[PDB]
């Protein structure tokens, strides 16, 4: 609610072409298909093959930025990105070779930031998951057995064995309800009463384990990435020690590209930003182009009014952002700082029109 | 638990008539129907058409409050609210024109506040959703493929292709369990063990992404809307800077209409209110009608007793509200203020009966 | 994890007999049943009828505690508890009268505390639910329509109309998957991809709305019920103002009955309690029976050791309870208080064995 | 995200052999099976029987650590671990005796820590669960009845009675959707609209009850287990009282085994650790082997740089761990302590290469 993300977060075309490449697959999977388009997209494999293969050697030139790097992941696929279809092309002489389109599926995961963010937390908290995972296996067979107790007599064909019910156990426990084979007696139907009661309570925790400290990491992601852009601000030598921890939880940094808009004039003033790198277009008679290490919105927030200037993204700006309350927090947190933001709320009135 | 919402939050009849208008549809959708009521409700389309169309031109008079406004949304439907049925009435000479009752469905969304509140946060946090959305697509086809590996032999008619399983993938992953086509072998049935394990863990996060900072915005909604009604209170020049941030998170403001009740006498005293605009009916021998900028309940909360007066909504009051603890917080937070609320807890004892 | 709830929280037999009374129903609902037990439990209706009816008149004596009360709820059922079967007994001369066993179902809800706790919060927050409820209805028919677009041709018998799909809409949206009527084409099967994506995201919020501030109320329930038992402690004149708000969130009060155990000796010392009303059995050579307004566990917690005495519930004690950290918080929060709890950790060493 | 768990958390082979022992079962459950492998795994029961039975008597030697213990749980299964198959072996002369493989299922739960952690909290909070559990039973039969109202006429075979719908009630309420018997009329199909609305809102709370304070206990688990390793640090005589409560919530302690790696050089410096027991391999020209009561990472965190030394687990170290922010918190929290960590950030520069 407080951030302006722009400039192609879904940028790399390597990330893009995994999708069309795999939709090329299915037409080969279908009988009664004319051969025209059958091979027409087989080329497109050779394209994306050739395309990453074109990208590939440029990556194998890893003399770029070669000081200290960890590119075992980013290379791990690019090797097999082209070799696996190639050997598949020959030995699997039949068309089944294209079933080695199970290969590009990591290419999205290649430059998938937020996936290392995933695996980071599991190696602290999966301690829980295991004991739950065991406990899941406990309750699975602890409960799955109770059905073999009963309908083995008149449902041999369905419940004549154990795993046939362990099947129906999880399908019954895992919120699903397929509906191929269901009991007929009373007491067997009694038993389900605690099952959905369980599996929703079980995963009531177990799935909850995930968002539990995942949120902490992501709530932490906006600090670890943003204890940067702190000393850059020339004013923040005087901020109190514990002041920052109170603030940066809500501060997110994102980038805007050149030419875009940042805040339009006359819209209801709801937030203020800190510039730390780049430049803007403060739409005024004399444009007050504030570059790295600036801010704006106190003109709108102290008074609680619409906007005073159509600030637009003149260049690619590494932006911060901030809603009122946490600036009201700052105004509340320090009379020393509102002194200057009082002056700023007067300087930028005349200084907006003047040079 | 701490607020008195009244005065027709579901007020505008424009919001109302979307519902009956669309229930007018279905009778046309049914064979063996006599023509009597068939067209009888076709009028009601012409009513609601005519009704909004009556409202319409009054809205096209946008010389009301015409200083600075953003009514591109509120007009966006009202135009097509009437044009689309109209052109549909002629060119679709057959009765199918009423299938352009897909049009009014934004009219609830027209004056749906809390929908802009929805879209506000997605443009900060959907960064996550995409990488999850990709990751969802990863795990979809990463897993959907594994079924074509197997039952292509003896289930051509069901699993003779890829998307036939991608269907069964999400139906299996998305907690659903339709139950038309299910495997027969062992190992294919092994594979589901991690699927519900996944999709509940996947959406264990992904849905959790939504309420995550949505709650922040709504927890923020009760500050941004309520840093107003702060300086209105004549007593709040002395409140400490950080004092307010501690408080306003729980303070919600709502309005009561005239004539209603606010707190009845003798009920267990559980909360106190701040009046800032309007008037009340302090049911006492001499009614102490406190107008804009007042409060009541300290008579009930310091002692922890039932109510001292049947305060009733005499006029339409922009109300605040407050349970004890956060007033005990305030009483704890400041001895300077309990001094006057000690006096108030004595003045309003004699001043309740006297003038 | 920090509380000892005992003394029959599920106490009143009025709450109990709703359950057996309704299990009396089903035997009448079944053909090929001999008449012996058919009427045998019809008596048990006359019992529970007669039983509450016996309780009833004692309740109609509402001259007990008749000073100020709100018993419109608790009477509301007791009236119809007996009248509705009675008039049902005659006019419904056929056995169907017992279908007015839809009546006792409020009797659990009669003395169901925690149900007023439920309805308390909805009248602050259902503002959200409505706009979501509308939005649910938006997405329902917004999406339900798209199926009538398609399979009306070759599924008249199933999708020959609108509500036949609105049925399949919610069954598809609401996580369920019945599996009677499912599409056959491609594009109609494409559409489900956003549905489970939606309904899990929709109720990802909407159900989340419930626990959102419900937890606040229940987290508040342990303060509003426990700003009592505060001044009772003779030591708490010196506690700081903001000190209590930090503490009482974790403090829960419950009662133990006489004769029970409170903490057994030699078990790992993990918590300490505050007595405020009742008496105990401090199992020592000279039993140090501490009555209203006492505590114990600092002997175990400062040292971090097993228990020093088999404290057992001698009488019915209105107990508090407290784990270490929040007492370490208190020890950390105040050196003035650890002074006496240092003395207490020495006095109760010799005073435990001596008188 | 901040911890290094190693050394076989899933250690005891008693915990291990429950799994293979029960997979031994199913082959006996299957007709048309040759007798070769039929009995081959019957031995493996005699193995695991004999195996725990071998472990058993060593456990019955409970003269180990026999000072004060509570081993009623850990013995509770080991007794029946061997007796129940044994008596089952004879009296159940038919092969059904192996259906007493319902016995080992507690053996995982025998040494399942985190299961006592489960049951700890339920006896504080299940107060809620009951009133919800009742309320679940309310809404069950309150709603289950409404179907018998209707389709008794034309669905006797399916809805000719009450419990046949109570079945369909929970299957309809519990998110499941089996799909054997579904209504046909309009109004009966109307009724489901509030059901999924309910059960997802019901378990929207009820499952939420579990993670609610479970998280508190687990968030508490990392303090109660870690108010230890506090005074061990020779530097923590000067820490402020409330300082620790702020910190230890994030501090988790885990152990590394000998030989493992702790932090590798050149990786991006993201965290620092506190050693309190054990020794390390500070990979430098003169290895600065810091033993019990040490730390490292300030060299990497004040500057925000990669690692300065391949610290590796020389011995089995009871480790702590800490990301930056909470050390930046500490650096912010105390200028007295950054004084020494300024010196440490200079001493360990020259002291890393020197002795
Ligand atoms: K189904
Ligand atoms: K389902």
């Amino acid at each position: 609610m407080s951030v302006l993300p722009f400039l192609r977060i879904y940028a790399p075309l390597n990330a893009v072409l995994a999708a069309p490449g795999l939709l090329a697959v299915a037409a080969l999977t279908i009988p009664d298909m004319s051969g025209r388009s059958r091979l027409a997209l087989a080329a497109l494999l050779a394209v994306i093959w050739g395309a990453y293969l074109l990208q590939l050697a440029a990556t194998l030139l890893k003399r770029r930025a070669g000081v200290v790097r960890d590119r075992t992941p980013k290379i791990a696929i690019d090797v097999l990105a082209v070799l696996v279809p190639l050997a598949a092309f020959l030995l699997d002489g039949s068309p089944d070779w294209s079933l080695y389109c199970a290969v590009w599926l990591l290419k999205p995961l290649r430059d998938s930031t937020f996936f290392p963010v995933l695996g980071r937390v599991l190696a602290n908290e999966a301690r829980n998951l295991i004991g739950v995972t065991t406990l899941f296996g406990v309750v699975l067979f602890a409960v799955a057995l109770a059905a073999y107790v009963i309908e083995r007599d008149i449902q041999p064909e369905k419940f004549g064995s154990i795993p046939q019910a362990m099947w129906w156990a999880v399908v019954t426990l895992s919120t699903t309800g397929y509906g191929d084979t269901i009991p007929q007696s009373f007491a067997g139907r009694v038993l389900a009463g605690a099952v959905m009661m369980s599996g929703i309570g079980i995963f009531g925790l177990w799935a909850g384990i995930l968002a539990t400290g995942f949120y902490q990491e992501v709530r932490r992601g906006d600090f670890v990435r943003n204890w940067q852009l702190v000393a850059a601000v020339p004013l923040f030598q005087k901020l109190g020690p514990a002041v920052l921890v109170e603030i940066v939880r809500a501060l997110r940094a994102r980038t805007v590209p050149a030419g875009a808009v940042i805040c339009r004039i006359g819209e209801p003033g709801d937030r203020m930003f800190f510039v730390v790198e780049g430049s803007v277009s403060v739409a005024t008679p004399n444009p007050v182009e504030l570059g790295p290490g600036a801010f704006f919105g106190e003109m709108a927030l102290i008074s609680g009014e619409p906007r005073s200037a159509t600030v637009s993204a003149a260049t690619t700006v590494s932006l911060l952002s901030l809603h009122s309350a946490d600036f009201q927090m700052l105004c509340s947190s320090s009379p020393e700082i509102a002194e200057i933001f009082r002056k700023t709320a007067l300087e930028r009135r005349g200084a907006a029109a003047s040079a």
